[PDB]
C-alpha cells in the first residue's frame, strides 16, 4: 500500500465507531499517521478503548495495545519485534511474525496459541491468565515462559534454553521432565501427584497445593523451596545451599538434618513430635500445629517463634535475639525469663499462674484463658492487653500508651483508671462494683 | 541607611550559624537582597532553620519567617501590615509598628504580648498555643481573635467589632461580657462556671468541658451549640434556626421541645427517662447511657441512631433511610423489620431469640450476647460477624467477602467451609467435634 491508502483506511476505521462512546480513535489514527510518518519502530495505542484495530503500519517493531477492548488482532506487519496486548478481550491471535522476540497476550481469552515452533528469535511468552487448554509446540530459544491461571492438563517438550517457568494454577497431574538450565520454577496449585528428577540449576521451587507423597533428590544449588499444602510424608536430604524452607500443611512425621545455611523455617501443620537441632544462623522458626512434647535449644539469633497449637510443657531459655514469642495452647505452667528486646508475647491458652517479669519494650500481650490470678507491672512500652478468662480480681496501674484493653471473664472488682487514648475496653462477665469514667477516645465499648 | 550598609549586616550574619550547618543562612541573604534590590512587599523565610533574623529590609509589608528557630526578632519596619513567625521559639515580641493588619505568632514560647491597643488597622490576631498568662488591652477595630491554648485567667475588655473569637483551653473561670457583633465563640476546656448574656448575632457556640449548671437565654440566630461535659440540670428554650446540638455527658433530666430545624442530637450520658418528640428533618441521633424506656416515632430521614446503654424493651417502626443503628444493652426480646439500606447493626446484650431477615446491604453485625439459637441467612454484603455468647449449635453458610468471624461461647459443633479471604476467626468455647481447614488468609486465629 502506498502512503494515502492508509490515510482513507484509518479515517474510514475512524468512522466506524459509531459517533457518541468511549473510544478514542481521533487520538489512536493522529499516532498511527505520526508512526507512518516518521517510520517509527515502535507504536503505543494503549488505554484508548479500543474494540478493534486498522491495518498497522508496516515497518513497525514494537505494537504496545494494552488495557483496550480489542476481540481479535489485524494481521502483523514481518518486521515485529515485539507484541504487548494484555488486558484485553482477545479469544485467538494471528499467525506470527518471524522477527518476533517478546509476547505479551495476559489478561485475556485466548482458547489457544498459533504456531510457535518456528519462531526462533521469540526468547519471552506471558500468555498467563487466559483461557487455554493446551500450549502448542515451543519456540527454540526460549527463555522465558509464563502461562499461569489456565486450563492446562499437560505440557510440551519444553527447551534446553528454559530458565523461567510458571505454570502454577492449571489442571496439571505430572511433569515428565524439566530442561537442564531452568533456574525458578513455580508449578503451584495444580494436581501434580509426582515430580521427576530436578536440572541441578534450579534455585527457586514452588510446588505449593499440589497431591505429593515425597520429593525427588533436591539440587545443591536449591536456596528456596515452597512445599505446603501437599501430603508429603518425610522431605529427602536437605542440600546446604537452602536458605529458606516452607514445608507447612503436610503429613511430616519427622525432619531429618537442617543445614547450616537455614535462615528460614516452617513446619506447620504437620505430625511431629520433636524437632531436631536448629542452625545457628535460624533467624526465623514456626512450628505450630504438631505435637511437640518440647522445643530443642534455640539458636543465638532467632528472631520470631511460633510454636504454637503444641503439647509443650516446658520452654527452654529464650535468647535475646527474640523478638516475636507464640506460644499460645501448650501445656505451661510458668514461662521462662523473657528477653530484653521482646515486642509480642503470646502465651494465651495454658495453665499459667502467673507471668515472669514483662521486659520494657514489650507493645502487645496476650495471656489469655490461664489461671492468673494477679498481673505483674506493665511496662509503659505496652499498648495491647489481652488477659480475657483469668483468675483476675484486679489489674494494675495501666501504662498511658494502651489502646486495647481486654479484660472481661475474669472476677474484676474495679478497673484502674483509664488511660486517656483508649482505643477499645472489653470488660464483661466481671465483677465490678463500679464502673470506669470512659475516655471520649473509646470507640469500642463492652461492660458489665 | 544606603544600600551596601545593609549587604555588609547580612553578609556579616550569614558568618555563623554553628552546629556548621543546620541554617540556611545563604538562601536567606539572597532573598533579603532580592527584595531589597525589587523593593518588593513581601519577603519569605521561611522553613530554613534561622536561630535569628538580621536587620530587614525597610519598606516591606509582609513578613513571613515561620517554621524556623527563632528566639527573639529584630525591629520591625514601619511600613509593616503583616507578620507571619508561627512556629518558631518565640519568648516574646518587639513593638508593632501602627499599620499592622494580621498577626500570627502561634505555637511559640510568648509569655507575654505588646501593647496591642494602639494598632487601629490591625483586625486579626491569632496567638494560640504560647505561653501567655494574660493578654493587653486589645485594638479598636479587632475582627477575629484566636488564643486557644493559653494559660490565661482572665479577658480584658472585648471590641465592638469583634466577630471570631476563640479563647478555648485557658484557665477561665467566667466570661467578661461579649461584644455585640460577636457570631462565633469558642470556650471550650475552661473552668467557667456561669455564661451571662449571649449577644443575638451568636451562631456558634462550644462551651464543651466547663461547669456551668445552666446556659442563658439562646439568641434566635443561634445555629450550632456544642454544651457538652457540663453539669448541666436542663437546657433552655431552643431557637427555631437551632441545627445542630450536641448536650452530652451533662445531668439533663428531661429536654424542652425541640425546633424542627434540628438535623443532628446529641444527648448521650444524661439522666433522661424519655425523649420528646423528634422533629421531621433529624438525620443523627445519639441518646446513648441513659435510662430510656421506649424511643417516641422515629422520623423519616433519620439515617443514624445509637439508643445504646439504656433499658428499652420495645423497639418501634424504623424508618428506610435508616443506616447505622446501634441498641447495645437494652431489655429487648425482638427486633423490628430492618430498613433495606441499613448497613451497621449492633444489637449486642439484650434478650433476643433471633433476628429478623438480615438486608442485603449490611456490612456489619454485631448480635452477641443474645439468647439465640439459630442465625438467619447472612447476606454476601456481609464482612463482619460478631455472634459469641449466644446459644447457636451451627452457622449458617458463610458469605464469600467476610472477614471477621467471632462466634465463641456457643454450643457450636462444626463451623461452616471457611471464606478464602478471613482474617480473624474467633470460636473458643465451643462443642466442635472436628476443626474446620484455616484458610492461608487467617491472621488472628483462637479456637478450642
Amino acid at each position: 500500500k502506498s502512503k494515502t491508502e492508509y490515510y482513507n483506511a484509518w479515517s474510514e476505521w475512524e468512522r466506524n465507531a459509531p459517533p457518541g462512546n468511549g473510544e478514542q480513535r481521533e487520538m489512536a489514527v493522529s499516532r498511527l499517521r505520526d508512526c507512518l510518518d516518521r517510520q517509527a519502530h515502535e507504536l503505543e495505542l494503549n488505554n484508548l478503548g479500543l474494540s478493534s484495530l486498522p491495518e498497522l503500519p508496516p515497518h513497525l517493531e514494537r505494537l504496545v495495545a494494552s488495557c483496550n477492548s480489542l476481540t481479535e488482532l489485524p494481521e502483523l506487519p514481518q518486521s515485529l519485534k515485539s507484541l504487548e496486548v494484555y488486558e484485553n478481550n482477545l479469544k485467538a491471535l494471528p499467525d506470527l511474525p518471524p522477527l518476533l522476540v517478546d509476547l505479551r497476550v495476559f489478561n485475556n481469552q485466548l482458547e489457544e496459541l498459533p504456531e510457535l515452533q518456528n519462531l526462533p528469535f521469540l526468547t519471552e511468552i506471558y500468555a498467563n491468565n487466559n483461557s487455554l487448554k493446551t500450549l502448542p509446540d515451543l519456540p527454540p530459544s526460549l527463555v522465558d515462559l509464563n502461562v499461569r491461571e489456565n486450563y492446562l492438563t499437560a505440557l510440551p517438550e519444553l527447551p534446553q534454553s528454559l530458565i523461567f517457568l510458571d505454570i502454577s494454577d492449571n489442571i496439571l497431574s505430572g511433569l515428565s521432565e524439566l530442561p537442564p538450565n531452568l533456574s525458578c520454577l513455580d508449578a503451584s496449585r495444580n494436581g501434580i501427584r509426582s515430580l521427576c528428577d530436578l536440572p541441578p540449576s534450579l534455585v527457586y521451587l514452588d510446588v505449593r497445593d499440589n497431591q505429593l507423597i515425597e520429593l525427588p533428590a533436591l539440587p545443591s544449588g536449591l536456596e528456596r523451596l515452597i512445599a505446603s499444602f501437599n501430603h508429603l510424608a518425610e522431605l529427602p536430604e536437605l542440600p546446604p545451599n537452602l536458605y529458606y524452607l516452607d514445608a507447612s500443611r503436610n503429613e511430616i512425621s519427622s525432619l531429618c538434618d537442617l543445614p547450616p545455611s537455614l535462615v528460614d523455617l516452617n513446619v506447620r501443620k504437620n505430625q511431629l513430635i520433636e524437632l531436631p537441632a536448629l542452625p545457628p544462623d535460624l533467624e526465623r522458626l514456626i512450628a505450630s500445629f504438631n505435637h511437640l512434647a518440647e522445643l530443642p535449644e534455640l539458636p543465638p539469633n532467632l528472631s520470631y517463634l511460633d510454636a504454637s497449637r503444641n503439647e509443650i510443657s516446658s520452654l527452654c531459655d529464650l535468647p535475646p535475639s527474640l523478638v516475636d514469642l507464640n506460644v499460645r495452647k501448650n501445656q505451661l505452667i510458668e514461662l521462662p525469663a523473657l528477653p530484653p528486646d521482646l515486642e509480642r508475647l503470646i502465651a494465651s491458652f495454658n495453665h499459667l499462674a502467673e507471668l515472669p517479669e514483662l521486659p520494657p519494650n514489650l507493645s502487645y500481650l496476650d495471656a489469655s484463658r490461664n489461671e492468673i490470678s494477679s498481673l505483674c507491672d506493665l511496662p509503659p512500652s505496652l499498648v495491647e492487653l489481652d488477659v480475657r478468662d483469668n483468675q483476675l480480681i484486679e489489674l494494675p496501674a495501666l501504662p498511658p500508651h494502651l489502646e486495647r484493653l481486654i479484660a472481661s471473664l475474669n472476677h474484676l472488682a474495679e478497673v484502674p483508671e483509664l488511660p486517656q487514648n483508649l482505643k477499645q475496653l472489653h470488660v464483661e462477665h466481671n465483677a465490678l462494683r463500679e464502673f470506669p469514667d470512659i475516655p471520649e477516645s473509646v470507640e469500642d465499648l463492652r461492660m458489665d
